Formats: C-alpha cells, structure tokens, sequence
C-alpha cells in the first residue's frame, strides 16, 4: 500500500504545516501537523475541556462506529516551544492520503494549553518520530508510520514541504519526479527517539564551506533552523544591523534587508537555503525589525533541522531495520 496527502501553511510565513486525516466511521477530518519530532497523534475532540476550544474541528469517539476505549489508558505530552495537552485514548481507524491504519491509538485531548487553543487552524498532532516516544501510560503505543510499515510497498515516508505553498507527505513510496539530482542518505540515530543525524557543514552566501560535524534532528513539527551559537552569529554577521535581542527572544534584522543563503551539509552533498526562507516578518504589526528564521540551539540542548531547513529538500525518512536520512535538492 500507500498514502499521498497535500500539506499546506497554515499562514503566509509557514508557521506550521497541517495534513488532513480521515478518523473514524463515517469519517471525521481533522487537520493534523505531522510531527516527525514527536510520537502521539492527539486531537482537540469532544471531549475537550470547552473553554479551550476556539474554531477546531474536533473528533467525537461516541459519533465512530469504530472507535474504542483504551481503557485505562492516559497521555500527557510537553513541546519544546512550552505547549502542552493531555487525555485519554481511544483507538479507531485512521486513513492519509488512501493509506488506512485500523487499530490506531487516537488520544483524545482533555485538557490542551493556550497555544493549542489560539491555533485555530491546527485540530492536532500525528507524531512521526520513533514510537519509544510515545506518551500513552501504562502500555505505550505506536505512531500511525509504525503501524501501517508493514503493509507499505517501501518501509518510508517523505516530506516535500513548499515555501509559501503547499506540498506532499507521501507514505511508502519514493516520488522520482519530485526532487533533482540524487538523494544522498545519511547515517540516523534513534537513541533518543528522533530522526537524529550529523550534518557534515556549512556555509553562509557565498560564502566558502566550513566542514564540522553538527548533530540534530529533521523535526517537521519546529518552525525554524536551531544551531549552535557560533553558526548563528556567523549568519546574521553578515546581515547589516541584525542582532539577537534578549526581549525579542532571538535573532532579529531590518526588515529592509536581503537575507543570504545558508546552505548544510548531508554527507558530501549541500542543500541551499535561499535567503528569503530565513525571513519571518515583522516582530509585531508595523515594525520594521524582523524576526530571523535561523536562531541559536544553545538553551534548547539539541540543534534542530526545523521547517525552515527542510523545506528546501526531498526529504527520505527510511524506516527499515536500520533507520537512514536521504536529503536531495529540488
Ligand atoms: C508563531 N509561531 C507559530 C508556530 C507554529 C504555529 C503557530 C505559530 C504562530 O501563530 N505564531
Ligand atoms: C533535549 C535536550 N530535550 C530538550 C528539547 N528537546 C526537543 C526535542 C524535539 C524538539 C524540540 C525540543 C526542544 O525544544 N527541547
Ligand atoms: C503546534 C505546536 C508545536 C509544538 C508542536 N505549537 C503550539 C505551535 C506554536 N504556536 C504558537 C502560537 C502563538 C505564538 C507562538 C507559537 C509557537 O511558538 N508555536
């Protein structure tokens, strides 16, 4: 089998990503972000405490001829970015792009944290990465990815994500016409339960390229490119006027500047980021400094391939016995 589904920003700076997915009998469609930095696919549903809903479409379990209670079973989850939710658990069938899961553990949000509720345009989380992540307590369950990999022509998916547009998650299959080139595949590390790799460098415009080893991981659910301190500040120097600002809470620029490039390491191969990537608009309504879409990973203690990097490759995430990385231009 396999599975095709159009992602979509959900505002003009690609802020996040969301994928519709089919829950239950008859279907609900629920607009998900697709989380390859986390485990738990968990919706905003009937469920939920109600002065935390604001516009999201919810899954309601009693209104699912296939769903069940997982009895007993609770989850709780905490995001890098300080959001947070928790609740129960059902299981129901789940289907992306054609692709249908049954079985699959839906967790069933009780409570979510204000971000969630002010996000209007996200009905939950499909987490991607390893199910050893997984938060539902006291038997840990597996992501929809790990679910479905068996019966999957190709035990992958891909992440084609567009800047200021649309683009594809696809399951089980490699789109050919979809990237340039070749992919260059990479080592992965699951010992933390991300798609965790070493990029082999970096360079800034123009710039000559400076070999280093620099781990993180491809994490679809992080808006923008976390790396060290020294990477960053070799960034923004080249940007007239900006600086990191402790109030802001990060890298700002005049909004009248042209960003450079920054281009990554995979192996021996390199993937550009144009400069217009890096730009995350006013700070606020009005100002004219803007926010940097490359920031420092030095309060965070992991660097993070976020939207911002990925967005400018194919991305591969190989899930055979032993895990691989494939990055290609496109
Ligand atoms: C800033 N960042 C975001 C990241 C993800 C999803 C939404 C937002 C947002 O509204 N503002
Ligand atoms: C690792 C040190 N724990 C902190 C941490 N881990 C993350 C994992 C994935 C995505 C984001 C984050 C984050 O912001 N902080
Ligand atoms: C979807 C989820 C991410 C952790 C997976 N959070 C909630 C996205 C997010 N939303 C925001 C809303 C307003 C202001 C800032 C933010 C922000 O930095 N991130």
């Amino acid at each position: 089998s396999t599975g095709s589904a159009t992602t979509t920003p959900i505002d003009s700076l690609d802020d996040a990503y969301i994928t519709p997915v089919q829950i239950g009998t008859p279907a609900q469609t629920l607009n998900l972000d697709f989380d390859t930095g986390s485990s738990d696919l968990w919706v905003f549903s009937s469920e939920t405490t109600a002065s935390e809903v604001d516009g999201q479409t919810i899954y309601t379990p009693s209104k699912s001829t296939t769903a069940k209670l997982l009895s007993g079973a609770t989850w709780s989850i905490s995001y890098g970015d300080g959001s947070s939710s928790s609740g129960d658990v059902y299981t129901d069938t789940v289907s992306v792009g054609g692709l249908t899961v049954t079985g699959q553990a839906v967790e069933s949000a009780k409570k979510v944290s204000s971000s969630f509720t002010e996000d209007s345009t996200i009905d939950g989380l499909l987490g991607l990465a390893f199910s050893t992540l997984n938060t539902v307590s006291p038997t840990q369950q597996k992501t929809f990815f790990d679910n479905a990999k068996a019966s999957l022509d190709s035990p992958v998916f891909t992440a084609d994500l567009g800047y200021h547009a649309p683009g594809t998650y696809n399951f089980g299959f490699i789109d050919t016409t979809a990237y340039t080139g070749s992919i260059t595949y990479t080592a992965v590390s699951t010992k933390q339960g991300f798609w965790e790799w070493t990029s082999t460098g970096y360079a800034v415009g123009s710039g000559t390229f400076k070999s280093t080893s620099i781990d993180g991981i491809a994490d679809t659910g992080t808006t923008l490119l976390y790396l060290p301190a020294t990477v960053v500040s070799a960034y923004w120097a080249q940007v007239s006027g900006a600086k990191s600002s402790s109030s802001v809470g990060g890298y700002v620029f005049p909004c009248s500047a042209t960003l450079p490039s920054f281009t990554f390491g995979v192996g021996s191969a390199r993937i550009v980021i144009p400069g217009d990537y890096i730009d995350f608009g006013p700070i606020s309504t009005g100002s004219s400094s803007c926010f940097g879409g490359i920031q420092s990973s030095a309060g965070i203690g992991i660097n993070i391939f976020g939207d911002v990097a990925l967005k400018a490759a194919f991305v591969v995430f190989n899930g055979a016995t032993t895990p691989t990385l494939g990055f290609a231009s496109k």
